[PDB]
RNA sequence: AUAACUCAAUUUGUAAAAAAGUUUUAGAGCUAGAAAUAGCAAGUUAAAAUAAGGCUAGUCCGUUAUCAACUUGAAAAAGUG
DNA sequence: CAATACCAC
DNA sequence: TGTGGTATTG
DNA sequence: TTTACAAATTGAGTTAT
């Protein structure tokens, strides 16, 4: 009797229930609670709107941040715990002082000066250690004994800011002796032609603050002869962190693309190596070094043989010059702008050094203001220099420090404890511990040490004992804790499920995948009448002769290698593979390079020790715990072996377990799966035949082996949390509208999908790229992420300022006279995305219209396409569709499969909605044991229905209101059904469950021209077979366009409870105000500062009496009160008790109303008002402006055929102009009736008539603009023409509570009204 | 529709770490003047907190997901037009 | 208790 | 961005 | 701001049920 249509978002779900006609039925409710009214009548059609699910990233970040406070706060601990005893003979409350150093005197219960306890020795410190790094450097270079707290202070500073732990190893790298030692180690390999590097000042050339790219040019400057592009240029450039090509250097053909920074450089220097010889890696080992004192030179600044404290030495050094600087800054400001001196040194507001200072100007911020004083004085050349370099006045705690690796302050945390355990016995056996406090960190793959209450941890303990820096290596049971790490995320073989998935990288994997496609290659010779298998003698001597010979084994070599070197043919025609084999044994090509032993490799006896050693090197990414891991075959191999094994490295993991690859045996046979690979006598059956040939047992074998609610389901299903949300809410629509049918099923349900920060990432993408491509445009041409967000902007940059047709350069300042155009043209890939988009002068130049970039096109620009490619600044997919011409272009199939997805659903996400439904609608079996489809689940894609609405004219108008999301679902039931209806043997596309080209390219072209009357159809259309009538073109139109002119639709705002932080984030100064909210039990926000803006979770009704005056008279009051966040736990535990203590009295608790966000009230006329919150309201209704009003509206304004049909359109406009002063009046009477803002719709009406002179289009275009002042939902801001017009808000609730509250089902279809009169 | 592999891109989920920022206190402001006020000096650092907090007391947990109402019902979850 | 401006996120 | 909290203005 | 890791999914290809 029935059919739904769903449309799902990720903001909405729309739905409607039709019957045989594509009507939708209405319905009386009953209508519960204590009002009036009994019942009401219903139309089955809305849409559920709901905020948007959102991902676990913001809450992870949170968490994890938590933990690192937690641990730096206990790393002080143990540092305290180390000095307690000493410290209580030094100082009884010196680590007491310390810990309330943030209490205000009055509730301070100590003296008030931390270190010492009185001011003068308190005056004393500071002048002579104004900053804490002239202590660090005093305790690291003196020889006295110092006081037990300064070394306290000097030691917790370093393990509480400990720097980062991205270096490896240790450290303790001169530029100028590491630069000789980079042209001694290149004048040996090139005696004859030697470069003189005397008189050059290395030093100062590459320790510069500069830009790598001028500092090489500044060095080559220096070297006369020397080109930047030269092999000792580019081992400059390599030490200064660019990507240098060694190609033409050492005239390869591959190219030697190899940067410092990047993971693979390991790896692609031995591959480099491999190439040129190994007297090379002495050059490229000294270059590597070279880079490491620059990279260290940019953080210590200072000669390391005046001192053992460089850093602390070189904050010391901009303490210095800030006080050298400041003091002839103000000198210069006295002399020549004297009336500019308050602004800059007393002014915090203001951006100069005051801001700087005291206010909340950055850096940045305040070299901006301070720039144009210092030129436009004099004497400020070299002020004007620190600036430019970023070195003007700076503080010493700065955003830059993050470069400052561990292991430097390590050097002066143990130089000070060497010194001091002289005179300290404690020091001295606590030097290790101490030091272990600032390097301990517990590894990513151990995670929090919890014991049991963790949802996150997996590690697991060797002891139950309390974990420790110390201890951690005793008690923590890392291999097991690693091992737990991975497996707890990898899959198991679905084939044997008990079974663990193989290593991606592993030896017999690589064998498998090797073989399985070996074993479909086919070949011809002219004798043979046809193409043959490979034989098991035939496919053992290709292993042997090629792949474990070549990582990669082309079709050339396998017809020349192999077919002429063995079998003598002088042609061969191959069938199977495309010029070179996918898979290939790259392991074993690997290994035979660390071991040297192919005899090894190739014996068998070997096999279980190989696979073991991959598993090692794969499941462990720790050194040390690899190495230990391997020690069972240290005997094998030599020592140095054994330390090139330690380092090769795998990731990654395959999808089939070693058992079913070659464990697991036919009875018959007694073979394998691998063993049938290698050789099935002539029939070469591969991995999905043998799994599923019924003459075999591993069919059988693997079936024996075989071993969720509704929202777990759902959670588990890959895609965005977003559209995640949008699909439990379409289940459970879908339940309560069978229920409302009175538990019948529908014959249909038709479901269609919306189709599914970024500025950094575009900056990323074209810095790293324009670096990888060696061009200077960023430098010519600055941008800010910002800009990228221009389409034609971020093209230019992404194609290096040329066109992508022409090999010519663009011009920035004419980006509008240049084109945007599609590779693969849109009227075949509807791709929006930069992956099928290219800037070009003009988009002629493609080539034709009808295809991809023609033939003369990709032979003129495919080598700079592939520039591009291995910059990553454009992709694979893209630079394969630019040069499909090479490859046939589009062929007539191509177009056919692009037009049959347009129509076709094919996301996964789509089908298993389409499962989840189909599997909870259909569950009986017929008497075959086969699924009785009694629902047919129907998936449509967007377009269908869109088409459909353009071509009769049902157009949509998203601003006017919500109601489009349920014409949406509507339409979709319409056309869906209508569709299978029409074509039955369209239902294996539709339908859940289990030359020519151009014909099927021109049927679904053609595939809903049925609904049109011409092309010449007949009026009605009929099922070809059963003769049953599908579509009436003389009524059935007619009554969608009834359903669309509907005014009652159930648009239902889902009420939900706030959840996430208590407030904004902000910790604001101390302030005479009750909104303030203290950080901590004790810290009374009027001395201490605090939060504000808590984010209410619900509201509560609260029925009761308050204290009135001096003497408390009691007052009965009504009134909301917000529960905020983090209010919620305590209200929830006892409300009584939670009211009573915010001042209510005799609470009605059975009276008590939660109130969440949302929460719907109607008040006179029909006024509704949604609950924002404890004190404001959102507007709760929704403007029903008529179908014509609608279409108008959409064809004046152009929103979105023939001539003729465009001119009938426009003259339709012009005919019905007056449409607009009825469209303004249906606006006024509906402002006036529901949304109470006289002063903004005087300002409406007002600016509309100011522009009756403007054009029809326009006109139209801004009262699309009008509708937000009548949206549902949070009044918001609106421009018509150039007025603006603010937003009126509804800062009180009082009037809701005399309102009636509407409690509404998931379709709103079942009310409960309250009225609060009472 | 499905499976293995190749190449690339994207998305989701987790762990371990860095640097700032902010807040209160501590870095004796000095003169003139009864007073506000004026003139000058000065500034770069540190401690502590970084969701209030919780019991399960761990170097753990605290911002995702899920939520009309009513009848039951401790609660889970059923039922109701 | 309006218009309303600014703020974080 | 959008939108609910806040102090300001009156 | 950085490092380490797993899983789908899309989509161009090879072979199959
Ligand atoms: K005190
Ligand atoms: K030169
Ligand atoms: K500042
Ligand atoms: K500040
Ligand atoms: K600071
Ligand atoms: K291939
Ligand atoms: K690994
Ligand atoms: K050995
Ligand atoms: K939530
Ligand atoms: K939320
Ligand atoms: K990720
Ligand atoms: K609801
Ligand atoms: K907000
Ligand atoms: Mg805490
Ligand atoms: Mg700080």
């Amino acid at each position: 009797k029935y059919s739904i249509g769903l449309a799902i978002g990720t903001n909405s779900v729309g739905w409607a229930v039709i019957t045989d006609e594509y009507k939708v039925p209405s319905k009386k409710f009953k209508v519960l609670g204590n009002t009036d009214r009994h019942s009401i009548k219903k139309n089955l059609i809305g849409a559920l709107l709901f905020d948007s699910g959102e991902t676990a990233e913001a809450t992870r970040l949170k968490r994890t941040a938590r933990r690192r406070y937690t641990r730096r706060k206990n790393r002080i601990c143990y540092l305290q715990e180390i000095f307690s005893n000493e410290m209580a003979k030094v100082d009884d409350s010196f680590f007491h002082r310390l810990e309330e150093s943030f209490l205000v005197e009055e509730d301070k219960k100590h003296e008030r000066h931390p270190i010492f306890g009185n001011i003068v020795d308190e005056v004393a410190y500071h002048e002579k250690y104004p900053t804490i790094y002239h202590l660090r450097k005093k305790l690291v270079d003196s020889t006295d004994k110092a006081d037990l707290r300064l070394i306290y202070l000097a030691l917790a500073h370093m393990i509480k800011f400990r720097g980062h732990f991205l270096i490896e190893g240790d450290l303790n790298s001169d530029v100028d002796k590491l630069f000789i030692q980079l042209v001694q180690t290149y004048n040996q390999l090139f005696e004859e032609n030697p470069i003189n590097a005397s008189g050059v000042d290395a030093k100062a050339i590459l320790s510069a603050r500069l830009s790598k790219s001028r500092r090489l040019e500044n060095l080559i400057a220096q070297l006369p002869g020397e080109k930047k592009n030269g092999l000792f240029g580019n081992l400059i450039a390599l030490s200064l962190g660019l990507t240098p090509n060694f190609k033409s250097n050492f005239d390869l053909a591959e190219d030697a693309k190899l940067q410092l920074s990047k993971d693979t450089y390991d790896d692609d220097l031995d591959n480099l190596l491999a190439q040129i010889g190994d007297q090379y890696a002495d050059l490229f080992l000294a270059a590597k070094n070279l880079s490491d004192a620059i990279l260290l030179s940019d953080i210590l600044r200072v000669n390391t043989e005046i001192t053992k404290a460089p850093l602390s030495a070189s904050m010391i050094k901009r303490y210095d010059e800030h006080h050298q600087d400041l003091t002839l800054l103000k000198a210069l400001v006295r002399q020549q702008l004297p009336e500019k001196y308050k602004e800059i040194f007393f002014d915090q507001s203001k951006n100069g050094y005051a801001g700087y200072i005291d206010g909340g100007a950055s850096q940045e911020e305040f070299y901006k203001f301070i720039k144009p004083i210092l030129e436009k004085m004099d004497g400020t050349e070299e002020l004007l220099v620190k600036l430019n370099r970023e070195d003007l006045l700076r503080k010493q705690r700065t955003f830059d420090n993050g470069s400052i690796p561990h292991q430097i302050h390590l050097g002066e945390l143990h130089a000070i404890l060497r010194r001091q355990e002289d005179f300290y016995p404690f020091l001295k056996d606590n030097r290790e511990k101490i030091e272990k406090i600032l390097t301990f960190r517990i590894p990513y793959y151990v995670g929090p040490l919890a014991r049991g209450n963790s949802r996150f941890a997996w590690m697991t303990r060797k002891s139950e004992e309390t974990i420790t820096p110390w201890n951690f290596e005793e008690v923590v049971d890392k291999g097991a804790s690693a091992q737990s790490f991975i497996e707890r995320m990898t899959n198991f073989d679905k084939n044997l499920p008990n079974e663990k998935v193989l290593p991606k990288h592993s030896l017999l994997y690589e064998y498998f995948t090797v073989y399985n496609e070996l074993t479909k290659v086919k070949y011809v010779t002219e004798g043979m009448r046809k193409p043959a298998f490979l034989s098991g003698e035939q496919k053992k001597a290709i292993v042997d002769l090629l792949f474990k010979t070549n990582r990669k084994v082309t079709v050339k070599q396998l017809k020349e290698d192999y077919f002429k070197k063995i079998e003598c043919f002088d042609s061969v025609e191959i069938s199977g593979v495309e010029d070179r084999f996918n898979a290939s044994l790259g392991t074993y090509h690997d290994l035979l390079k660390i071991i040297k032993d192919k005899d090894f490799l190739d014996n068998e006896e070997n096999e279980d020790i190989l696979e073991d050693i991959v598993l090692t090197l794969t499941l462990f990414e720790d050194r040390e715990m690899i190495e230990e891991r391997l020690k069972t075959y240290a005997h094998l191999f030599d020592d140095k072996v054994m330390k090139q094994l330690k380092r090769r490295r795998y990731t990654g993991w395959g999808r089939l377990s070693r058992k079913l690859i070659n464990g697991i045996r036919d009875k018959q046979s007694g073979k394998t799966i691998l063993d049938f690979l290698k050789s099935d006598g002539f029939a070469n059956r591969n991995f999905m035949q043998l799994i599923h040939d019924d003459s075999l047992t591993f069919k059988e074998d693997i079936q024996k082996a075989q071993v969720d609610s509704l929202h777990e389901h759902i959670a588990n299903l890959a895609g965005s949390p977003a559209i995640k949300k949008g699909i439990l809410q379409t289940v459970k629509v879908v339940d309560e509208l069978v229920k409302v049918m009175g538990r019948h099923k529908p014959e249909n349900i038709v479901i269609e999908m919306a189709r599914e920060k970024n500025s950094r990432e575009r900056m990323k993408r074209i810095e790293e790229g324009i670096k990888e491509l060696g061009s200077q445009i960023l430098k010519e041409h600055p941008v800010e992420n910002t800009q990228l967000q221009n389409e034609k902007l971020y093209l230019y940059y992404l194609q290096n300022g040329r066109d992508m047709y022409v090999d010519q350069e663009l011009d920035i300042n004419r980006l509008s006279d240049y084109d945007v155009d599609a590779i693969v043209p849109q009227s075949f890939l509807k791709d929006d995305s930069i992956d099928n988009k290219v800037l070009t002068r003009s988009d002629k130049n493609r080539g034709k219209s009808d295809n991809v970039p023609s033939e003369e096109v990709v032979k003129k620009m495919k080598n700079y396409w592939r520039q591009l490619l291995n910059a990553k600044l454009i992709t694979q997919r893209k630079f394969d569709n630019l040069t499909k011409a090479e490859r046939g272009g589009l062929s007539e199939l191509d177009k056919a499969g692009f037009i049959k997805r347009q129509l076709v659903e094919t996301r996964q996400i789509t089908k298993h909605v389409a499962q989840i439904l189909d599997s909870r609608m259909n569950t009986k079996y017929d008497e075959n044991d086969k699924l009785i489809r009694e629902v047919k689940v129907i998936t449509l894609k967007s377009k269908l229905v869109s088409d459909f609405r353009k071509d009769f004219q049902f157009y949509k108008v998203r601003e006017i209101n919500n109601y489009h999301h349920a014409h949406d679902a509507y339409l979709n039931a319409v056309v869906g059904t209508a569709l299978i209806k029409k074509y039955p043997k369209l239902e294996s596309e539709f339908v859940y469950g289990d030359g020519k080209a151009t014909a099927k390219y021109f049927f679904y072209s053609n595939i809903m021209n049925f609904f049109k009357t011409e092309i010449k159809r007949p009026l009605i259309e009929t099922n070809g077979e059963t003769g049953e009538i599908v579509w009436d073109k003389g009524r059935d139109f007619a009554t969608v366009r009834k359903v669309l002119s509907m005014p009652q639709v159930n648009i239902v705002k889902k009420t939900e409870v706030q959840t996430g932080g208590f407030s904004k984030e902000s910790i604001l100064p101390k302030r005479n105000s009750d909104k303030l909210i203290a950080r901590k039990k004790d810290w009374d926000p009027k001395k201490y500062g605090g939060f504000d803006s808590p984010t209410v979770a619900y509201s509560v009704l609260v029925v009761a009496k308050v204290e009135k005056g001096k003497s408390k008279k009691l007052k009965s009051v009504k009134e909301l009160l917000g529960i905020t966040i983090m209010e919620r736990s305590s209200f929830e535990k006892n409300p009584i008790d939670f009211l009573e203590a915010k001042g209510y009295k005799e609470v009605k608790k059975d009276l008590i109303i939660k109130l969440p966000k949302y929460s719907l009230f109607e008040l006179e006329n029909g006024r509704k008002r949604m609950l924002a919150s404890a004190g404001e309201l959102q507007k709760g209704n929704e403007l029903a402006l008529p179908s014509k009003y609608v279409n108008f509206l959409y064809l004046a304004s152009h929103y979105e055929g023939s001539p003729e049909d465009n001119e009938q359109k426009q003259l339709f406009v012009e005919q019905h102009k007056h449409y607009l002063d009825e469209i303004i009046e249906q606006i006024s009477e509906f402002s006036k009736r529901v949304i109470l803002a006289d002063a903004n719709l005087d300002k409406v009406l007002s600016a509309y008539n100011k522009h009756r002179d403007k054009p029809i289009r326009e006109q139209a275009e801004n009262i699309i603009h009008l509708f937000t002042l009548t949206n549902l939902g949070a009044p918001a801001a609106f421009k018509y023409f150039d007025t603006t017009i603010d937003r009126k808000r509804y800062t009180s609730t009082k009037e809701v509570l005399d309102a009636t509250l509407i409690h509404q089902s998931i379709t709103g279809l079942y009310e409960t009204r309250i009225d609060l009169s009472q």
